[PDB]
């Protein structure tokens, strides 16, 4: 559901869709060959959004908080989303087990799959000719030292977020989603 997002020159609701299809296909990956006990599933939140574009039209080419991933370039050869996601994925080689390191390796990663993540909103803006991505994540964790996430069998933690949240089969069993109809 994007009701709530406006309006954007270099984003729809299709691309909204991509971002958040990549991030979860990545978090399922990455809760099946880690073995992560209690990954959310992200969802498209468009108040995260405009926190995106507010801090991307600042031009930036670096995070400017724990929950923000940037990416910057020109002559893309795959699609918005797919560049930006493939750049960020790739930090997985630098990786060191759940324990993020905040060392300017592996920021968009950790934040890519940080188990209680469950919301992200994007942006896509112009800067002097170079495109800059940025995505938000919510809620608030990420941080030096702290874990990214907690090893176990997949969805066997969900209860741990509490209140309505179970393990989601959209996601092959992998990733816990709040209550909602389905």
């Amino acid at each position: 559901d994007y009701s709530l997002c406006q309006q954007r020159e270099k984003l729809d609701d299709d691309m909204r869709e991509m971002f958040t299809e990549l991030h979860n296909g990545y978090r399922a990956a990455f809760a099946r060959n880690y073995k992560t006990s209690k990954m959310r599933t992200m969802v498209y939140d468009c108040t995260l959004e405009e926190k995106a574009y507010k801090s991307a039209e600042k031009c930036s080419e670096e995070p400017s908080s724990e929950e923000e991933n940037v990416d910057v370039f020109s002559a893309a050869t795959l699609n918005i989303p797919l560049e930006a996601g493939n750049s960020w994925w790739s930090e997985i080689f630098e990786l060191r087990g759940k324990v993020y390191n905040k060392n300017g390796k592996t920021s968009n990663i950790a934040n890519m799959v940080w188990d209680s993540h469950d919301k992200l909103g994007c942006a896509v803006v112009d800067c002097s000719g170079k495109t800059h991505v940025v995505c938000q994540y919510g809620p608030e964790a990420k941080g030096d030292g702290k874990t990214i996430y907690e090893e176990g069998a997949p969805c066997s933690r969900c209860s741990d977020y509490g209140a309505g949240v179970t393990c989601d089969d959209d996601w092959q069993n992998l990733l816990c989603i709040g209550h909602h109809h389905h």
